[PDB]
């Protein structure tokens, strides 16, 4: 919950919950592109309600493109509620394409083979990168609980969720 410009783990300037400014080595740059989403001169600081928004915004995009591809809708709509929210937050990180890849855990998820999936998923790059958060998502994917993310203070919903993985 930055309200403040800072880098991400591969040196990105980003603002809010995980929210993307520009892959450019400028904070010039970066204050532009977050004057724009704002419609404001920011400064590079946000108040509370705008880093709400970008969120929503978000995950409304998240779920725009998953329910636009081929490949996730049909899983995403056979899945329950907090399994969606475990797709919805892959894809949130990596994007429709990124997650469509994993041909086998997808087929897996549609089967209701939850164990296997997980095997699969702990089994790749992803997974390799950001390992913490794969694990979490994994668990919630094998499991349709929040249980994994008691511990980090717990969550309910997709924006809780996405507020502990980043």
């Amino acid at each position: 919950l930055r309200l403040k410009i800072y880098k991400d783990t591969e040196g990105y300037y980003t603002i809010g919950i995980g929210h993307l400014l520009t892959k450019s080595p400028s904070l010039n740059a970066a204050k532009s592109e977050l004057d724009k989403a704002i419609g404001r001169n920011t400064n590079g600081v946000i108040t509370k309600d705008e880093a709400e928004k970008l969120f929503n915004q978000d995950v409304d995009a998240a779920v725009r493109g998953i329910l636009r591809n081929a490949k996730l809708k049909p899983v995403y709509d056979s899945l329950d509620a907090v399994r969606r929210a475990a797709l919805i937050n892959m894809v949130f990180q990596m994007g429709e394409t990124g997650v469509a890849g994993f041909t086998n855990s997808l087929r897996m998820l549609q089967q209701k083979r939850w164990d296997e999936a997980a095997v699969n998923l702990a089994k790749s790059r992803w997974y390799n990168q950001t390992p913490n958060r794969a694990k979490r998502v994994i668990t919630t994917f094998r499991t349709g609980t929040w249980d994994a993310y008691k511990n980090s203070g717990g969550a309910m919903n997709i924006f809780e969720m996405l507020r502990i993985d980043e």
